[PDB]
């Protein structure tokens, strides 16, 4: 029965992997939040597996289990980083809810009726750690999520760890895919339960898990119609307007058709998040703090002769450009919507 | 009472003008079709009136009563033209209904499920006149509408009449408005009751009435949202999808808000139809055949520095361009609609 046959391939992250030396289940289902949509698993392969190379060349997610990409960082933890990360400033987001929706500040100018559910604040690593402890011991509920690009200002031992990354492997990946340069490395440290809502990036991403576990739920670019991203000029550009915890099927009917790809990554796993793929990321409930470092690369330059039909991500690119052009022409982003409706109502719908 | 005050300025063409020498009412109300929308009158002025110049400079319709634009052609009629128009071919449209919706043949390729309610056929003027008589005496109901650009091939006396047009006046109009060159002169001869459905042109137009009477109903460019033009790639591009005789308020709800500008033009009147203004044109019921010659001019070049806010016609221009671009990018016009809906549903509506 196809219905049942399907209810089966809709595993999710699957049965929890077992830790070496019989240290028990890495994590368990009750640590995962519950959503309204189905999900099949992202393949977990070895970098030496020809399949893994296949998925990447073909822009599909895959978790590489043995890259040693950030092997030297697997020793990182709060104590170690405070002693060696530097006296530099670290962007730290604070929020009331478990949801840390990203917002673009340079865009906060066009939409003033927008109020951030989470606020940013610069800190010295020890401050973040301090504030983390107050909350921790005082049993508070304020959630924090440090997210900072690793810059010229980190300490000596961190720079050392950095040099020990597996540049041989990734550089070859950058080379074989024609990608552009590495644009940055984002360091993320969050509290258990922290959620990064579904959104997509215009960067190729190698997501290297370091400490703790993270459940990653991705959606292919062709599910744009089911995820309803905010307007291109809105601060939450690229983020989904749908609240996965309380989805509004009236406003977002096609979210009822969404199908995800998930997996739980841990210390040493590297998840390839292809450019334009939506991803929702959550730190397992009661799993402790999580540490991750990503590698963002500019995508490869678009082929000179366009081949048809277009790939989903090229249509998404086209839609974004229309919204931007219209923004410039009308001289005001607020008017994009009204003109678009006028263009389709009774004509294309 | 504003409601009443308004029910009054909603005259229409107004009281029928009286013919010189007490020859009676030029025409009467029962000769006008009945529609669901209100209309105020287009001003009837003298070319020497500073107001007339005001409306034209400001791109608003006006009927000039004394231009002598086509004074020499006021003698034209079927007999005269057959003897002097030429042996050239004349495009003649035939239709079952009184509505002569224009269709672009070069575009009939993308929409094959489109069937012309009226068909074109080349003829020698005498043929058109012959076919006109058969129908006429045989009491048939097949309607014909000759519409042909006046070309290099017209007879000597017609070329003479042409030279006697008031080029001094119009050339000065072309000059003062910065318009481009005269692109053409369309000759129109239709049967009583013939209707040209609401549509807009991307040409400045001086509409010179010659024989018979025509009721002209125009709408400002900012009523785009009430008139629902077909998709830009459709054969009926620029025409309204709304059937003025049987309007579908379900599909076209805003047609309930449409307000027209009308007038009845006769022998010697010249109606200025500004670029992008919608116009519906009908030959009075039982008024005999009608003859008109238009003057189409390219519009003036768009100012180098764009001033805000945009004028309605600039937004219409913007919408058309979006539809065309999307057509090229997707490599197929049929897909424009689906992408536009995906772009607005749950995001901008
Ligand atoms: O100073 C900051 O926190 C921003 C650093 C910037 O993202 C970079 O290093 O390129
Ligand atoms: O790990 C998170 O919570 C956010 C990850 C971020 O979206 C990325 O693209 O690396
Ligand atoms: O030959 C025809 O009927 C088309 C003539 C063309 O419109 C022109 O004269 O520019
Ligand atoms: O007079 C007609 O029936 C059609 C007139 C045509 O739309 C024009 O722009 O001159
Ligand atoms: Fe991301
Ligand atoms: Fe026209």
């Amino acid at each position: 029965m196809a219905a049942t046959a399907a209810e089966a391939v809709a595993s999710g992250s699957g049965e929890p992997r077992e830790e070496a030396g019989a240290l028990g289940p890495a994590w368990d289902e009750s640590q995962l939040r519950s959503y309204s949509f189905p999900t099949r698993p992202i393949p977990r392969l070895s970098q030496s597996d020809p399949r893994a190379e296949e998925l990447i060349e073909n822009e599909e997610p895959v978790v590489l289990t043995d890259t040693n990409l950030v092997y030297p960082a697997l020793k990182w933890d709060l104590e170690y980083l405070q002693e060696n990360i530097g006296n530099g400033d670290f962007s730290v987001y604070s929020a009331s809810t478990h949801k840390f929706l990203y917002y673009d500040e340079k865009k906060m100018a066009n939409f003033q009726n927008f109020k951030p559910r989470s606020n940013r604040e610069e800190m010295k690593f020890h401050e973040f750690v301090e504030k983390l402890q107050d909350i921790q011991q005082r049993g508070g509920e304020e959630r924090l999520y440090l997210q900072q690009t690793l810059n010229d200002t980190v300490g000596r031992k961190i720079v050392m760890d950095f040099l020990g990354f597996n540049w041989n492997w990734i550089n070859k990946q950058q080379g074989k895919r024609g990608w552009g340069q590495l644009t940055s490395n984002l360091l993320l440290i969050g509290m258990e339960g922290n959620v990064t809502p579904a959104h997509y990036d215009e960067q190729q991403n190698f997501f290297a898990q370091i400490k703790g576990y993270k459940r990653c739920i991705l959606f292919p670019p062709d599910q744009f119609e089911c995820l309803y991203p905010y307007p291109v000029h809105h601060p939450c550009d690229r983020q989904s307007q749908v609240d996965f915890d309380n989805p509004d099927y009236e406003r977002f009917p096609n979210f009822q058709n969404v199908v995800g790809y998930e997996t739980v990554v841990g210390p040493g796993d590297v998840l390839y998040i292809p450019m334009y793929w939506w991803h929702h990321i959550e730190s397992l409930l009661n799993g402790g703090i999580t540490i991750t470092v990503n590698f963002w690369y500019k995508g490869a330059p678009t082929p000179k002769r366009i081949e048809y039909p277009l790939k989903a991500h090229q249509k998404v690119a086209i839609m974004r450009n229309i919204e931007k052009m219209l923004g410039e022409a009308l001289g005001n982003p607020q008017e994009v919507g009204p003109l678009l409706n006028t263009m389709i109502k009774g004509r294309y719908n």
